[PDB]
């Protein structure tokens, strides 16, 4: 796999604009949610993903997609059913692979979160 | 957030016995599949997960379910659609939470792979 930085930044950018709560824009601090570190082993956010793309940290487009999946899974695990954070996370899970496709990324439909 | 070792081990054992191809029993070695580590960043197998439960490496029942999910995702990514290995992994993705429930574990259906 190759890292297509333009295609990967387009994908993050589309997700950033669809994030109406701005809940995925920045890393979660203990200051914000004191118990978050206790629940979530692999925190990740769209600013951190953009930096990972721009720096070449991700080896492939697939790794960027897996980072977005992880970010969405985190919010579904942490947040109770019915809260706006849980509901936007569910919406993201529903659309993120379509957004990836719409940016020209290859999606493994059977394997994808 | 408590690791329920008996129920997690029971869960791993049920998956072991349902693994007819034995494709999840042991770590994949480069000596058999030299490209495996190139494709798959997060290798995990039922023997490794059993050891992680036994040692208390996993912090929670959720972490054990996520390790099993990653094992299944690995097989769906690595094995081409149409192969018996890809097809068993499709089956496992569709039943692993059902098996977890049969072993008395709680599942997060919205979050789960
Ligand atoms: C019961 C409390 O639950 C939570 O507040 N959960 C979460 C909240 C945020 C979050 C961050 C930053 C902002 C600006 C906001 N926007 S707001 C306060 O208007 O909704 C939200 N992110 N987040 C992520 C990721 N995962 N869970 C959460």
């Amino acid at each position: 796999g190759t890292l297509d930085k333009a295609r990967c930044l387009a994908f993050v950018h589309q997700l950033w604009d669809k994030d109406k709560l701005k809940m995925f824009h920045h890393p979660i601090s203990a200051a914000e949610l004191p118990d978050y570190h206790k629940v979530i082993n692999y925190p990740v956010d769209l600013s951190t993903i953009r930096q990972g793309i721009e720096s070449g940290k991700y080896d492939s487009d697939a790794d960027v997609q897996n980072a977005v999946a992880q970010m969405i899974a985190n919010a579904l695990e942490y947040n109770a059913k019915g809260t706006e954070w849980h509901q936007q996370a569910l919406s993201f899970r529903s659309i993120y692979l379509d957004v990836a496709r719409q940016c020209g990324l290859s999606v493994d439909d059977d394997a994808a979160y």
